[PDB]
């Protein structure tokens, strides 16, 4: 039986990082290797602690509703009904279009990335018709009520993406320096900005946090297993990405996808096809609340018919792998993960007399709700300020920049 604490880990370490893994070179490339070790470490911290805050408020919301009389025995609590439970109406209306259009622009970033990565495999006509062809596969999800055993799922993608992750490390030991190898980290303003928001994507929780804990026996912990899941993807990651950057020199400023440039041998077709397993998995994983919300609202496929296919039209419409990235995290990603969490916490929290019954207080090594409460400034005022404020500055110059380029309904890109 699946749902424990280790099968939480798992699943945590699965989804961190599903697909932003290709992207994080070019993001290196676009911003060098001291101030992206930098800001890593820094978002990784933040994303921890946003993710301890959405915890702690669902412990109070669950505390406070068991104190009332509601019970839960064949009930599942997403993050819109604690919103709701929490703040008021409008709060909940703004929660739940954010995560759910959040949830929808994944699944076609989860898509596009597919698409991508197959095209690197074997390809002998054009990409667009390609992710025509991708559209029906990605229909046919529809069709599984729901993926109820998520730990196999979540084994599968853990030991997939270390292996993919330790092969992108590896091959670059050998790999050596590029021909005529040149490095210059940070050039202007808009490149800087677009990966510093890009950065943003993947050290989050990407929405789906509420329920990856439920049916676990102690609900409570999740400070331990996501601590481990982050520090776990920092293994992964940093040296992957830094060794790629390395190696490959200023090369990845056209060619975002990492699979793009290497060599063609069996190990990076066993690690190209563990991707795209892991990225049809997680697009599952996204799609299923979408769908979840969609069939509670309106009311054994035709339920869920209508919905993706505004999902296949905008991934086909649009090809870009790395600024959709930049673009998602400047727009959506800096605001249900981020802001949202930290000004529900304090418009719920305000009061003195909710401070004396919390659920959960905070540990030792924070002896005050004063830095609680700075914390939360700094952080809300950072994200608005490089997540918002700038980051879209940045990122919707460059998607303009793009289509100049390439227009609209580009059949191939970066190519
Ligand atoms: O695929 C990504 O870019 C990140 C990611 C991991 N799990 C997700 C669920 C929904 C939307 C995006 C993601």
């Amino acid at each position: 039986h699946g749902g424990s604490v280790w099968d939480a880990w798992f699943s945590c370490a699965s989804n961190q990082v599903a697909q932003v893994l290709l992207t994080l070179p070019y993001s290196f490339s676009q911003l060098g290797m001291l101030s992206g070790i930098v800001l890593q470490i820094f978002y990784g911290l933040l994303g921890s602690w946003t993710a301890y805050l959405i915890s702690v408020l669902y412990v109070e919301y669950r505390a406070r509703k068991e104190k009332e009389g509601k019970s839960f025995k064949n009930h599942v609590i997403q993050w819109f009904e604690v919103l709701d439970g929490l703040l008021g109406s409008y709060w909940k209306a703004l929660g739940l279009a954010f995560n759910c259009t959040f949830l929808l622009f994944g699944s076609v970033i989860q898509l596009i990335a597919c698409a991508s990565n197959i095209y690197y495999i074997n390809d002998h006509l054009d990409k667009r018709t390609w992710t025509y062809i991708f559209g029906a596969c990605c229909a046919t999800t529809v069709f599984i009520p729901s993926f109820h055993n998520y730990r196999i799922w979540s084994f599968l993608g853990l030991g997939m993406t270390t292996y993919t992750a330790w092969y992108l490390a590896i091959a670059s030991i050998i790999h050596g320096q590029a021909e005529g190898v040149k490095h210059s980290g940070p050039t202007k303003l808009v490149l800087y900005f677009t990966g510093a928001t890009n950065i943003l994507y993947t050290f989050g929780g990407h929405a789906v946090t509420v329920e990856i804990m439920h049916a676990m026996w102690k609900p409570q912990k999740f400070k331990y297993i996501y601590l481990m899941a982050t520090l776990y993807v920092f293994t992964l990651t940093i040296p992957s990405a830094a060794a790629v950057y390395w190696a490959f020199g200023d090369a990845l400023l056209d060619h975002s996808n990492a699979f793009s440039l290497m060599p063609k041998n069996a190990w990076r077709d066993a690690a190209v096809i563990l991707m795209l397993i892991h990225q049809f998995i997680t697009f599952g994983f996204a799609c299923t609340p979408l769908y979840f919300v969609w069939e509670k609202v309106i009311g054994r496929a035709l339920a869920r018919l209508p919905v993706v296919i505004p999902i296949w039209f905008l991934a086909i419409i649009f090809p870009f792998f790395g600024p959709i990235n930049s673009a998602v995290g400047a727009l959506l990603v800096s605001f249900t993960v981020y802001i949202i969490p930290s000004l529900a916490h304090m418009l719920t929290y305000r009061s003195a007399s909710a401070r004396q019954n919390a659920a959960e207080k905070p540990p030792f090594f924070m002896p005050s709700w004063t830095a609680m409460y700075v914390l939360n400034a700094f952080v809300v005022v950072w994200v608005l300020i490089v997540g918002f404020g700038f980051g879209g500055w940045a990122s919707v110059t460059n998607f303009v920049r793009q289509v100049d380029t390439f227009g609209l309904f580009a059949k191939c890109y970066q190519c």
